């Protein structure tokens, strides 16, 4: 059907066979392969054999070390100028700006970046043609939540980076059978280059390829393609993780009526054996990993995993809001994760897990800042940078933000529903973060529209690239980064759930695990001691008269709490509301909400604003 042999790359497959993909999965591998110029083609099977000899290859090549300590747990350390999503070089495509962000009175827009048609033309052109050259172009057919839930969607994922098929192997469902599923149904073309064509142009930091210059992670939704280029790491390389599952993923769900969330699922069982599943965004920081995973310190009740990270969410024809967990792992921040903090967590990664930007310990066992594990004298600790590293230096031993990559089915507390494909039914959202000041431990919303504009005022206590120390900022629904288009628009999309008949709408609450007093101390001690304000949300969803109403809502009534073991806790100040504080806020709220999205705030949140001013003016 040709004139040469050009357009069909067959000869270059070392795994699989061109002809087995569907049409329009070829269309793409092959567009892509010309493109791009790799020098083989790996059509991923995700077999458990090709996963441990792409682990032993990069550990052939030093790009992984073995982690001697576990059963099968590797670590991968990066050129320092590749350890995180850069936001600035995060953006999204669409014909109007409009569309993606709404319109800044003011500098920048806070809520996404948005390029031009033409300039991401012209930036593409820049770096894709040949960047391949030399190394396997990996293809990884993959499915975000359970095989056939009619709530999962498929990507296929092209990548030069054997650490990207390993990472997504844990962090999706990946392989043939997810080709077998997709047959000729639609998919997300998701386009992955570290940047770095053979022979290397600049040199090679920490056998870690990039090109930190040339980064760009770009979102098509328009087109249903993610393209990202000079970046190896976590959700800039891992197309699932927070460009498929949050960027693209909500501008489809506002197309298709439903919600792609920064959310963590969990289930939750009273002493009584009642269960109720909770979904909650929290920023990074704040500790949703902690809560989806948690050890009630309460006697008898139990919390069981749904995910982590991202929830996926449609309302069911009986009116329940049904969620997925669209991941099969956990990328969770390392740094801060103990037996103590989350001793869950510690038995999820003793095996089958990748570890990124770590410590290694000299009997080849992870290390980070917080693990609370005291090592035996004689143990040294090589840091993340790969040098030797003492407790009292100026530096870490971990990146900041550095991460486990874990398989979800190892968590002892997974949900045994966790893959179910309908869904766990949501019965109460939960919004919170870092407030050192004025925001009680726990609040309830008054309503549907009093949750969303709860939603949408949400601040914390940020903490590097782009700024010094900690600051407070705003992160509307934990979704800053994340927005797939424009927040007013979102916004609109939350609150038109209020009107499908029948809805069975979450109890909305607010929640501040970080209020401190006077001398910086924490009021709250927090982990598995935040059992006891779940105890008091899921009561509060079957109707229970254990609250009393402020101006920021419902807040628990004196002796509501379970404080047994918890003696010394200052309630007053925990649980205080100061009108100073608050009018201070709702001013704020106002000023940040009029300058970032002005004309396209929805009436029911300009409303919302105006009700909290008026029973703050009557305190
Ligand atoms: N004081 C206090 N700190 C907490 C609590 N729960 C979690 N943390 C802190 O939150 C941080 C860990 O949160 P992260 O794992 O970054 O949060 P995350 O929401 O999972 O973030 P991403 O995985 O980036 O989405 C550590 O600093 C913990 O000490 C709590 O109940 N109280
Ligand atoms: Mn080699
Ligand atoms: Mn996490
Ligand atoms: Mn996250
Ligand atoms: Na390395």
């Amino acid at each position: 059907p040709q004139l040469h042999n050009g357009l069909d790359f067959s000869a270059k497959v070392i795994q699989g066979s061109l002809d087995s993909l569907p049409q329009e999965v070829r269309k793409f591998v092959e567009g892509n392969a010309q493109l791009c110029q790799p020098e083989y083609i790996h059509i991923c099977d995700g077999s458990e054999e090709e996963y441990g000899r792409l682990l032993a290859h990069m550990q052939e090549e030093g790009v992984i070390r073995k982690l001697k300590k576990y059963d099968n747990c590797w670590l991968a350390l990066t050129d320092p100028r590749d350890v995180a999503r850069i936001a600035s070089k995060t953006v999204i495509i669409t014909q109007e700006q409009r569309d993606t962000v709404p319109i800044p009175k003011s500098g920048q827009s806070q809520l996404g970046r948005w390029m031009s048609e033409e300039d991401f033309e012209k930036a593409f052109n820049a770096r894709f043609p040949g960047c391949m050259k030399g190394r396997t172009m990996y293809v990884i057919p993959f499915s975000m939540g359970p095989l056939g839930s009619p709530l999962a969607k498929i990507g296929i994922e092209l990548t030069d980076s054997p650490y990207v098929v390993a990472s997504m192997r844990i962090m999706t469902r990946m392989g043939t059978s997810v080709l077998e599923a997709l047959g000729d149904g639609e998919f997300i073309k998701c386009l992955h280059s570290v940047g770095c064509p053979l022979p290397l142009k600049k040199p090679l930091v920490n056998n870690w390829a990039c090109n930190p210059e040339l980064t760009l992670i770009a979102h098509l939704p328009d087109r249903r393609e993610i393209i990202s280029f000079g970046s190896g790491y976590g959700g800039n390389s891992l197309l699932g993780k927070k460009c498929f599952a949050l960027r693209i993923a909500s501008r489809l769900a506002k197309e298709e009526g439903w919600l792609a969330e920064h959310m963590l699922i969990l289930g939750i069982t009273n002493p009584e054996g009642k269960k109720k599943y909770l979904a909650a965004a929290f920023p990074s920081a704040c500790g949703k990993t902690n809560l989806a995973m948690m050890n009630p310190t309460l006697p008898g009740w139990k919390v069981e995993c749904v995910g982590d990270d991202i929830a996926w969410m449609k309302f069911d024809a009986q009116g329940n809001l049904r969620a997925i967990n669209p991941e099969n792992g956990f990328f969770g921040v390392a740094p801060g994760t103990s037996v103590k903090t989350n001793p869950n967590a510690i038995k999820t990664i003793q095996k089958n897990t990748i570890f990124t930007n770590v410590a290694e310990t000299s009997d080849g066992g992870v290390y980070w800042e917080g693990i609370d594990e005291p090592l035996a004298p004689g143990v040294t600790i090589t840091s993340w940078k790969n040098k030797e590293w003492r407790p009292q230096d100026e530096e870490p031993c971990a990146h900041p933000n550095s991460r486990f990559c874990t398989p979800a089915s190892q968590c002892p507390i997974i949900d045994p529903a966790w893959e179910s494909p309908e869904g766990v039914p949501i019965e109460g959202i939960i919004f919170g973060g870092r407030r050192p000041a004025g925001v009680p431990l726990v609040y309830e919303a008054l309503s549907w529209q009093h949750g969303v504009f709860v939603g949408a005022a949400m601040r914390s206590e940020a903490t590097a690239a782009e700024h010094k120390g900690k600051v407070i900022m705003h992160d509307p629904f934990a979704m800053r980064p994340f927005f797939g288009y424009n927040f007013g628009k979102y916004l609109a999309h939350w609150l038109s759930m209020a009107h499908r008949p029948a809805a069975k709408l979450p109890k909305i609450f607010h929640v501040n695990w970080f209020r401190k007093d006077k001398n910086g101390k924490f009021l709250w001690p927090g982990f598995g001691e935040n059992s006891r304000v779940l105890e008091w949300m899921f009561g509060r969803i079957e109707g229970e008269d254990s609250a009393k109403l402020t101006p920021i809502g419902y807040v628990p009534k004196e002796d509501a709490l379970n404080l047994k073991g918890l003696g010394d806790v200052n309630v007053e100040e925990l649980f205080g509301i100061s009108k100073e504080f608050w009018e201070k806020e709702v001013e704020e709220i106002d000023k940040y909400l009029e300058d970032q999205v002005n004309a396209d705030l929805p009436y029911e949140i300009e409303r919302e604003l105006r009700a909290l001013k008026q029973r703050i003016s009557q305190m």
